[PDB]
DNA sequence: ACACCAAAA
DNA sequence: ATCCTCTATCAC
DNA sequence: ACACCAAAA
DNA sequence: ATCCTCTATCAC
DNA sequence: ACACCAAAA
DNA sequence: ATCCTCTATCAC
DNA sequence: ACACCAAAA
DNA sequence: ATCCTCTATCAC
DNA sequence: ACACCAAAA
DNA sequence: ATCCTCTATCAC
């Protein structure tokens, strides 16, 4: 009943072309993963208290403070561009086309291969023998109702290999149980103590545990068997693939030229602001470009490092990533900092267990802020304004020398409009399930893609209770041959998209790489070594301007 | 031939909803059994003596004298709640429907790992290796004519897992035996000698010696090869989910106020005991809620520590269970002691072989008998009894101390009715055979249901003889090749239940959880620890208040 | 159902000075009685 | 007349004014002094009133829950203000006629 | 609430509504509008003004 | 996790903030569950009295 | 009363039922008023508002 | 007035 | 002879 | 008088 | 316009 | 890909 | 053989 | 073996 | 289950 | 679930 | 492939 392939390998990419420059393109993805004995038997509600850093009077930021259960289960997540396309894909798709989204998934387990192990050669030194189990068997089982909480893996970077050549392994089922945790506010020494750094206990209001056991129809694989996911369907909004720039200081009617330039150096100039027409909404009885209306408020004033907390504890606000402006104000803009590592990345040849790192700045301008000349004049306004007649960058607020207004002011409201976060390419998040909260929130920053309506069920696996001849149930902790396994994965994302259209005259903006230099788009860093090591490198999603009015 | 599983993983638990709310309740166990050579070769008429204590003049309450017939074959029970429903759903299930019963069973075994062990290593250390015999095979077979006596496993709290993660095994079978034993009465020292403390040799007219082997068809199982039931339907009556409260005192017309309360303090009265309305079977000229006549006897009396004997030997009369009352009297109105472990309930982390225990107090109030405060009067009622007019809980019967009317008083009579006892959660049992008595009792108080006509035939099981290249049958005892497997047991219980209706005004008590605290029902009793540990408490059945008129 | 803990739900309790005690919803001898606001969504959900 | 304060049960949603704070630009491990406003420093010169009375954290990614209604003395249905603009829900009621 | 972006800076645009009995005009966003001619004016009016 | 619980007591521990992976829109160069990214905002700070 | 219809699917029917006696006397004013309400006793003081 | 923007307007 | 950056309200 | 209590009254 | 604690002798 | 979450997907 | 916490994209 | 490479293989 | 760098001797 | 235990299940 | 100690819910 066995000695038979299950499945077939295809990591291929297909772009079909249809009229209309439609697209439909094709992922097709296929790896071999290994997996081993989950060690606790059964299902654990661990804490974790890092009490060696919430002590420290400033630190509290850096609190990890929680109480997860951990099941004995292992997840396949794919959701990671990464896994889906080749690198060049990614260039070809974002320099070509106008707009991408998700249309359907599918999923495919098979060749399954069950060995245990046996360290022998006691009588003569300290070998390991290797040898497969038949009779031995491998569970699966598909939360397709989404019994089970969400647990995205790139919400670690634990999803699968991005190289196909390579294998891989599975991040273990762990979820966040309820507990109501507590920490006070300190600053470098201050005085006093820490009042009180409290964790606490379950409340049986809130207390909820799962089992895979209890909740999903698991299957059971022998070598010869497999198994196969249904067919997902993308019910989601399509992702532009161009950036903007029109701030709103550059919305429509450019002012009247009175002036015209003599060559090519010297510039043009317009109508005494005193004597121009227009509209504004300052009482003064001229016109300029700052005090102009504008048709809506693009981008907007976000609150710096708003640690907020709540029975979890305290947590940094998250925020619409947007341009980070000359300003160079990177957390002022929510840029994002990855830390992904050789199975993501990484170059492969660096040596320690340091992780590779990578912020990503958007490129959505004409909405980021530059925090520097950001301010705030008054009432009645006045040509140039006093002193105690506009509040910059420089004033303090509740006495302290470098919070200014900037770091609680929120600028958003109804003319507050924006654009939507990009997609990273290696590294990044696809797609992401909804909170279910009666009033949602117009996007995540976690992914791209959110699903309207439910959500592909997490695929959850695991290796089965291999025994001895020695079982008794109420005896202590007991006995299990050692036993691993592997399988083969095969996945399938169908994608829609359409090709861009050519208006400008003057070229644009292309994802391009170059000679062997110190240049970051360098051939060298997307190829193999000598012993063959390469690193996979975030790339520029949306290199073509838009147009927003 | 082999490496392709036959059965499916699947403990789930469904509720069906129909009209006028009926519900079809659905139980899913899928279970890991473990199994070894049984250790006598052939069937074995073993006795029981225990003289260590039959011998002192007290006991004989500990009496533990029998002849049972061991048989090398294993039986797989799962009679027994806590092996189909999860703690919250036999909450729900409680605090949500009127009754509940049963209706079907299905059984089912596949995924047969068959393994032989070779201790070896000898030139080194002291090794084991393990591996599996593919031509090796298992031996099921099924009492459904119920030929052999039966034998209910939660008889002894050795069912089957309760936890569906965690493996378990079966309670080999083994049935009673015809002797007629005999033991003589004796307290604490007392004078002379035990008389006479017997056991005795095989009767002619009552020996009954089956075998599995010329009772039933036996299916042979190899690796691939896999097991299933018909499908048993119940034909059963179903249990209330409701306890009550209304007793003798209160059964429908009180008494007419002729004073009405004031004030929220102060209370109302009746009219003249002589110059009442009502009747009575007493000859007093006057009425008392005491001496009224009501529509018939709600619960009654028992007597106390009523140890019977037979040619069996002695041992306690069964009791239909009752409140126990403000008095406490635990053994007077049948309450019942459990003694599980661990595959049953216990903490897990309890150290000892020290097994858990827990009494069960009946809640059919109204029902129950406090000893203290029962009396007889005399004759001809008289107002205030004189002293040799009354005998009371405190007069002595036959010249003992301690020895009251009650322990030998039988309350029981035709107008005597009272109440189906409850089911337990954990550890209690589910339906049991009736008597082969031409004149049955009116009903178990071992289990809930007690089936009507046929029952589900017992499932036995057996490894199958692994024989050596050495065998002679005329020799003494002989070598078999060291063999032990597993494999899984799915069964399907279906259940119908009504929703329950609310009519009363005042909400009413239900089966809730508590916060962190030393409360009975505090969450954390039902959740794992930080390795993992978890323990099984009884909860209420029938929470809610019935009416019985 | 589905989870496995059993969980909050809505329950009164013997003549108590708890909040949920039966004779807050219960006449008096000359007949008085109070409402008191209740618990609505004594059940956990899950938001992601 | 008698009196009864409503306490919401969508937690992770509520917040604990002691602890909340906001950090300043470049993010720092231990914050200075000067490098962190607490619910102690008094804005505009009142010993009280603190970032918190003031702050306003809603925004795009601000999702939450809509209340509860309650049980007795609780209303039910209610109009929508005549407003080319509406509000998102009202705390009135739970039920606003669409 | 003068902000700005590489662009440079500029007015933060905002919802007019009624500028209640405290006449606080640029509060609550009034707008002032300078047509000229052809768009209103008076006709006879003297100077670019 | 990289650190398991002994016994009922004890808990367990996560690896070095510095060396572990994931994203968070803070400079800094280490994680924690306080600066970790989230789908979106939970509540949010209302203005008092 | 209170009915719950039970259907499929476990969805349910609740009907409710109110029945109540009102009682009602003659409105004092017999037109239409348009009174004023100014609590000067206690918008006076300087904390109070 | 389809023809509501990314599909099957 | 206007439909969301082409032809092409082409998607009717 | 179905209409017998928990199903197919 | 009575059917076993609702509507609903609804289960006919 | 209906099947958009609470009905009549 | 993935549909919003079951069975059951069961609501087609 | 069409199926010959950029169309109407 | 080979057709000119995809799917697709798809262009038959 | 007939299939109710001794007949005409 | 469970029906009252066989085959055989064989008594349908
Ligand atoms: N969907 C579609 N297919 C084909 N031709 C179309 C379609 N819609 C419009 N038209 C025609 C009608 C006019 O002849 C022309 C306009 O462009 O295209
Ligand atoms: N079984 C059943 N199905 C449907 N309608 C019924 C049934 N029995 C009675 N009725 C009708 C007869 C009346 O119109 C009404 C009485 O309740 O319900
Ligand atoms: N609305 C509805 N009624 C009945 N059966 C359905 C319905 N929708 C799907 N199905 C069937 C189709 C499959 O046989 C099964 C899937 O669950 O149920
Ligand atoms: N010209 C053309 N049109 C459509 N389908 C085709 C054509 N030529 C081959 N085929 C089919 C035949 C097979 O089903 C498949 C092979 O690719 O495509
Ligand atoms: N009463 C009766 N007569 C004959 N055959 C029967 C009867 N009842 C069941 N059977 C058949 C049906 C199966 O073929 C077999 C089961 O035993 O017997
Ligand atoms: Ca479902
Ligand atoms: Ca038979
Ligand atoms: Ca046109
Ligand atoms: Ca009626
Ligand atoms: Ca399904
Ligand atoms: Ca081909
Ligand atoms: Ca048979």
């Amino acid at each position: 009943g066995v000695g038979v392939s299950t499945g077939s390998y295809d990591n291929q990419t297909h772009y079909r072309f249809l009229g209309d420059g439609w697209v439909e393109i094709t992922a097709l993805a296929t790896r071999l993963v290994h997996l081993n004995m989950p060690k606790s038997e059964n299902y654990c509600r661990i804490r974790v208290h890092n009490t060696t850093d919430t002590s420290v009077k400033g630190n509290m930021a850096k609190d990890d403070a929680h109480e997860q259960i951990w099941t004995p289960w292992s997840l396949v997540d794919a959701n990671a561009w990464g896994v889906w396309l080749q690198p060049s894909d990614w260039q070809y798709i974002c320099n070509t086309m106008s707009q991408l989204n998700l249309v359907s998934l599918d999923q495919e387990i098979f060749n399954v291969v069950l060995k245990t192990v046996t360290e022998q050669d006691s009588g003569g030194q300290a070998i390991k023998i290797y040898n497969n189990d038949l009779t031995a068997c491998m569970m699966v089982a598909v939360d397709s109702n989404n019994i089970l909480p969400y647990t995205p893996a790139a919400n670690s970077m634990e999803t699968l290999g991005f190289y196909p050549w390579k294998p891989t392994i599975a991040s273990p089922y762990r979820y966040y149980f309820c507990v109501d945790r507590d920490l006070s506010v300190t600053y470098e020494n201050q005085e006093g103590t820490i009042e009180h750094n409290v964790m606490g206990t379950p409340k049986g209001m809130n207390s909820q545990f799962f089992t895979i056991e209890n909740t999903q129809q698991i299957t059971l694989l022998r070598t010869g068997d497999e198994f196969a996911t249904g067919t997902y369907y993308f019910d989601t909004n399509p992702v532009k693939l161009t950036h903007t720039w029109q701030t709103n200081r550059q919305l429509g009617q450019p002012p009247l030229l009175s002036t015209f330039p003599e060559a090519d150096t010297d510039a043009g100039t317009l109508t005494a602001q005193g004597s121009r027409h227009g509209a504004t909404q300052m009482e003064v009885n001229w016109v300029s470009e700052a005090i102009r209306t504008r048709p809506a408020q693009v981008g907007f004033c976000q609150p710096h490092n708003d640690f907020e907390a709540s029975r979890a504890g305290p947590f940094a606000a998250p925020k619409v990533p947007a341009d980070v402006t000359q300003g160079m104000d990177r957390e002022a803009n929510g840029s994002v900092r990855y830390s992904y590592g050789k199975q993501h990345g990484e170059n492969w040849a660096a040596h320690g267990p340091a992780p590779e790192r990578y912020t990503w700045d958007e490129t959505n301008f004409g909405s980021g802020r530059d925090t520097r000349d950001g301010f705030i004049q008054s009432a009645p306004l006045v040509v140039p304004p006093p002193l105690n007649g506009i509040l910059t960058n420089a004033n303090p607020i509740g006495t302290k020398n470098d919070i200014h207004f900037s770091n609680v002011f929120n600028s958003y409201g109804p003319l507050t409009t924006f654009s939507h976060p990009s997609p990273v390419y290696p590294q990044g998040q696809i797609w992401d399930k909804e909170l279910d909260l009666e009033h949602k929130p117009r996007l995540h920053i976690t992914a791209p893609f959110v699903c309207k309506n439910n959500a592909p069920g997490q695929m959850l696996v695991r290796l089965g209770p291999n025994l001895t001849d020695q079982y008794d149930p109420n005896g202590a902790t007991l006995s299990r041959i050692v036993t691993y396994g592997t399988f083969f994965w095969k996945g399938k994302l169908t994608m829609r998209a359409k090709l861009r259209a050519n208006t400008t005259w003057n070229p644009v903006y292309q994802v391009s790489v170059e000679d062997n230099g110190n240049s970051y788009m360098s051939v060298t860093k997307w190829l193999p070594t000598a012993t063959g090591n390469m690193q996979s490198v975030p790339l520029i999603t949306r290199p073509v301007a838009r147009n927003t009015y």
